[PDB]
């Protein structure tokens, strides 16, 4: 070993030449979601009666789940010891002693930040070993940490996204002061903070894009703005519908790099899915059978600083999604169920798990517009996360009682 390229004398060496975050892993391919069966295989309660605030998957050979508790417990739960060997303890646990409110995987490593309400982000590091050819997890070790505090105004995460590739190691943080903090996952160095405008609510989610050079937000009064990394400029912003609370934004690769799903925004939809660059809604996934006007999906431009907050007022509103290539998964809190839309044909869209037998309609609506309608035939999850586990696709539900299920 040598440390001098690590001290910032001089620039890199990238994320996967840092030797405390264990090896770069081989990307693994989106799981096959779409042959779900919606078969509950198991319930692991060790968390109750504490609310899982965060989860996340670790995809690959042994792929692992890690959960985030309102006190501040993280565990790691080893997937397929879980389904084979009928296992349902937890591999590891660590402790914050601060709720937790983001797990977020350092993209293709066996690191994750975890952001808590008093101000700390760490990265953790799962370790482990072989034995008799099976994955033994050790413990999870703190490789990083900051407090927001050093920032002067009190703050903590609310959420975060990482973004690594052999360019660019960073950590996005959304404060509960509404500003977007980045940093360098090498350092953890501030490198940029981006501050919305209060006269657009409060930012209440985020994404990057594919690309890592915009960063989209939602606020609470149903406005998107979207913000130029490198230049700190605001370069599109607008609203719809009856401007509901954007609780959830998230870029969709399949229909390609300028295309970003919105829940919230409008209360009649599960979620849209919008042409950022072009500024104009392509799908929406109606929560009913009964279509909105066309005009409902067009983007307002000019009142926003106008638009009043209309609070949070569904069960509609919750929605958690996780997005696998061609497929959207979202809960459905009013009809106690999980929805799976099949991008790639929405017909085929389901509840997945339910309790009746919906179906889905896609009506081309205008040239550029298609509407899915729904046709009719438990404690809240906070968290769905999907993989695979030696092919067979499953699908991991955390409640707000500390009850994880899984699904295959």
């Amino acid at each position: 070993e040598s440390i001098e390229k690590f001290l910032s004398t001089f620039i890199l060496p990238p994320l996967r030449d840092y030797k405390e975050f264990g090896p770069i892993q081989e990307i693994v391919r989106s799981p096959n979601m779409g042959n779900l069966r919606g078969k509950l295989i198991a319930t692991l309660m060790e968390n109750e009666p504490n609310s899982i605030t965060s989860s996340a998957v670790s995809p690959g050979e042994t792929p692992y789940l890690i959960t985030g508790s309102d006190q501040g417990v993280i565990k790691i739960w080893n997937l397929k010891e879980i389904i084979v060997g009928e296992v349902y303890s937890s591999s590891l646990t660590y402790d914050c002693s601060s709720t937790v409110t983001q797990i977020t995987m350092i993209p293709n490593f066996d690191a994750f930040a975890v952001s808590s309400k008093d101000g700390q982000i760490i990265v953790l590091k799962v370790n482990h070993y072989q034995q008799e050819s099976e994955v033994k997890f050790l413990n999870c070790e703190c490789i990083r940490k900051i407090n927001l505090k050093n920032f002067g105004k009190n703050e903590y995460a609310v959420r975060m996204r990482a973004f690594v590739n052999e360019e660019k190691s960073l950590l996005v943080a959304l404060t509960n002061l509404s500003r977007v903090i980045i940093f360098d996952i090498r350092t953890l160095e501030r490198l940029q903070i981006i501050e919305n405008s209060p006269r657009h609510g409060a930012v209440s989610s985020i994404c990057i894009d594919e690309e890592c050079c915009v960063l989209i937000l939602g606020t609470t009064r149903g406005i998107i703005d979207i913000w130029d990394i490198r230049f700190n400029v605001l370069i599109r912003s607008w609203s719809f519908g009856d401007h509901a609370p954007i609780t959830h934004v998230e870029v969709c690769q399949f229909y390609g790099k300028n295309s970003v799903i919105v829940v919230g925004g409008s209360s009649k939809t599960f979620l849209t899915i919008w042409n950022f660059v072009k500024g104009h809604c392509q799908y929406a996934f109606i929560n009913s059978d009964e279509q909105p006007s066309m005009e409902h999906f067009l983007p307002i431009e000019k009142g926003l600083e106008e638009l009043n907050f209309c609070g949070i007022r569904s069960l509609n509103a919750l929605s958690t999604i996780s997005v696998s290539n061609d497929k959207i998964l979202l809960t459905d809190e009013a009809t106690s169920s999980i929805v799976m839309f099949s991008l790639n044909e929405l017909s085929s869209s389901k509840a997945v798990i339910s309790p009746f037998s919906d179906v889905f309609i896609p009506t081309q609506v205008t040239a550029n517009l298609t509407m899915l309608l729904r046709k009719m035939k438990h404690d809240i999850i906070n968290s769905i996360s999907t993989c695979e586990v030696d092919e067979t696709p499953l699908l991991v539900a955390c409640d707000n009682s500390g009850l994880i299920g899984i699904f295959q």
